[PDB]
């Protein structure tokens, strides 16, 4: 069949928008759309800030002039400055030439995403990602790369939905929307801060059992069915997110394609999750993979 | 730690050059470069052709005027043509605006590369692969997917390596690099057509190893050491490609920054072999990775 991959959408019509954004010693990302450029806030932190900052009382120290944008080898002027939430906004003087069309959204856990991982303003890489249902992000992410953007592309228009600003204890990666909000209960400050207990995706699980039967991968397809309670119940012992009609729905054109019931599918994830999996692989994975949507398998294995 | 994922490379420098090329009711994506449309030479086959083509009898049928090249919604004039290999050149009256730096490489057995899977000229999303050591790759592509390239990028230069052909019985995928050279012993016409049997990239397998150690992943790390002819006596047994001085010498940066031998961490790659992984996770695999290069593992773990 299309065989499979963590797919990322084409990242130039991003790549035109980052910029290198400095205050004092501190640099970071920052995205550049029409004449107003977006980052993280604490750009306007030193080393000793950032374990209890009152930001406000920071920025009022601060000036336009204070605030170095650069693109390429190419100086803007800041005319403006003002803190959304946990964002900061820059007026510049020049209108990004290679603005796209574009929206700022807030994504659900559960939906998917690609981040184009940049160091100095400039791109090193772009990879497809997951909002977990505790709001953290599974990211790669070094020292310098905050400020840089997750985005889906609807066809002309791209959705911006996330900006990075920290790793938790864990290794996990948390950051707002591009309003400045957060996902999840976190907040810019170098504090010890958890995240809940994560679940599975359990409509993505399901996707992705699909998306093996339509590559001809069907060793686990069992002779089975259930019905959405029986499932839920062992659902939960095994730390699933609940399956509702809603997500059923979703399902609809996988289910069609393959001609196999959702609860059907249900019976054979049910059985994979009290037998597990033997030794086998199911897409060349040996566990169950919950970051492809619905959406997504339609996408890579129908186009 | 930096967290870890398959990461691809920017692909906005290669989706300036992406172009629709049609022959009758035959399309699949070529690549402008100056004046030149590089696409597969069986754009001129139709679907009774392709079981077994003479291209040289086709393609003496075909005038520049029976090429029709799109570029957006804009046509292109082709003033010359020519068949290199398994590839066309089609002369075209305009530059590309948009070219980069770039050059043409064939690539080695065991590198990497990032893929810009298009259909009718237009990009669809881009992946991480490894070319296997009997020369297929594990893509995702469709139908139309043809044309489809592979490319590094070295930092404003773009060192293309593959052109996207077939799938294999088995749902793999094989093509040529950009002078039209088939990776493998594979021909272009629908024939049942065999790779060898794959083998592991221990290399690799190593490199992803110390990503693990790096990211704090160290439950592996077992108490012994090994000899390079001792750990070949065992690779060869479970289907590794054997390990030499060279492969020593380019793993050097891991074993630098970690403080452990390579043949230590042989060591620790051989009880996984033998005793396998026992339920346990190693950056969140079940499984043992070979698609990492040495290089890849520096990049996304140092910077
Ligand atoms: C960013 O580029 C980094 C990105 C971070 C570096 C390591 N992996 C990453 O994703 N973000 C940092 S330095 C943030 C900022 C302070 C502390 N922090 C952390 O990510 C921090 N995490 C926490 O304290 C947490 F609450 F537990 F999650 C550490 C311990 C992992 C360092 C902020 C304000 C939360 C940025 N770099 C700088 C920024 C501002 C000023 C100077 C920088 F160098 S934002
Ligand atoms: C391409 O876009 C496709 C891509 C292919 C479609 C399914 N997955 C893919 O990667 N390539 C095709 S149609 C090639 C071409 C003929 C047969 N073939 C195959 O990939 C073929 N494989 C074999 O016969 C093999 F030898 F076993 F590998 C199948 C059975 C998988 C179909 C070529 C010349 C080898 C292109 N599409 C067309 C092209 C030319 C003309 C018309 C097309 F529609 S190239
Ligand atoms: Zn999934
Ligand atoms: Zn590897």
């Amino acid at each position: 069949g299309s065989g499979f991959r963590k797919m990322a959408f084409p990242s130039g019509k991003v790549e035109g928008c980052m910029v290198q954004v400095t205050c004092g010693t501190t640099t970071l990302n920052g995205l550049w759309l029409d004449d107003v450029v977006y980052c993280p806030r604490h750009v306007i932190c030193t080393s000793e800030d950032m374990l209890n900052p009152n930001y406000e009382d920071l920025l009022i120290r601060k000036s336009n002039h204070n605030f170095l944008v650069q693109a390429g080898n190419v100086q803007l002027r800041v005319i403006g400055h003002s803190m959304q939430n946990c964002v900061l906004k820059l007026k510049v003087d020049t209108a990004n030439p290679k603005t796209p069309k574009y929206k700022f959204v807030r994504i659900q856990p559960g939906q998917t995403f690609s981040v184009l991982a940049c160091y100095n303003g400039s791109p090193s890489g772009v990879y497809q990602c997951a909002m977990r249902p505790n709001f953290t992000i599974k990211g790669s992410f070094l020292n310098g790369s905050c400020g840089s953007v997750g985005f889906n592309i609807d066809y002309d228009c791209v959705s911006f939905c996330y900006m990075h600003h920290m790793e938790l204890p864990t290794g996990v990666h948390a950051g707002t929307d591009l309003e400045g909000n957060f996902y999840g209960p976190f907040v810019d400050r170098q504090t010890a801060q958890a995240a809940g207990t994560d679940t599975t995706i359990t409509v993505n699980v399901l996707a992705w059992l699909y998306a093996a039967v339509i590559n001809g991968d069907r060793w686990f397809l069992n002779r089975f069915t259930t019905t959405l309670n029986d499932f839920n119940l062992v659902a939960m012992k095994y730390n699933y997110e609940p399956l509702t009609q809603d997500h059923v729905d979703i399902l609809g054109p996988l289910s069609a394609q393959t001609g196999i019931a959702v609860l059907d599918m249900c019976a054979s994830l049910k059985e994979l999750l009290q037998n597990g999996m033997n030794g086998r692989t199911i897409l060349g994975s040996a566990l169950l993979e919950d970051e492809f949507t619905p959406f997504d398998v339609v996408r890579q294995c129908s186009g």
